């Protein structure tokens, strides 16, 4: 036999392990469009429909963006759009109320609330009116059997909506 010592600088002493991260995937939608009509004098919303282009997602990665798109996901060849139409707005304040309608995915409807908070509702630079209002609510893949086949584990049920919009009035 024969002696060695290690050459620290060509040694690796090493280990690999795997772990878990839970983390929150963020995102928006570049292209929707909105019918708002409200009326400040009560603090109530009359209508609120909301039409959103699937195609225009954005969690800041493209190749999630696309692969939002397939049959797993969004399947944006057969569905485009996603639509939300208000049936009911039942005031709590002039701050706050709370939102029914219904939220189509995919072509799966359901109905859900939001809580809408008015934060901010004036005349403008011009004398022509503007609001600001959060709308917020967590719905379930699951209701919209939505991406079905990924499991509860790896994504959770459950999405937090936050819509955030800033307004001007008409013609």
């Amino acid at each position: 036999m024969k002696e060695y010592t290690l050459d620290k600088a060509h040694t690796d002493v090493g280990f690999k392990i795997k772990h878990l991260q839970i983390s929150n995937v963020k995102g928006n939608f570049k292209d929707y469009s909105a019918v708002i009509d409200f009326d400040p004098a009560s603090a109530e919303f009359k209508k609120l429909d909301v039409t959103i282009k699937i195609a225009s997602v954005n969690t800041e990665n493209q190749t999630r963006d696309n692969h939002l798109q397939q049959d797993d996901f969004f399947k944006a060849k057969k569905y485009p759009d996603m639509t939300f139409t208000m049936k009911k707005y039942e005031k709590i304040d002039n701050e706050k109320g709370k939102m029914t309608g219904t939220l189509t995915i995919a072509g799966v409807s359901k109905d859900i609330v939001l809580d809408a908070e008015i934060g901010g509702v004036a005349k403008g630079k011009d004398g022509k009116e503007k609001i600001g209002f959060s709308l917020n609510g967590k719905i379930k893949r699951s209701d919209f059997k939505f991406a079905t086949s990924t499991s509860t584990i790896t994504l959770s049920d459950d999405i937090n909506l936050c819509i955030e919009v800033e307004a001007n009035e008409k013609e």
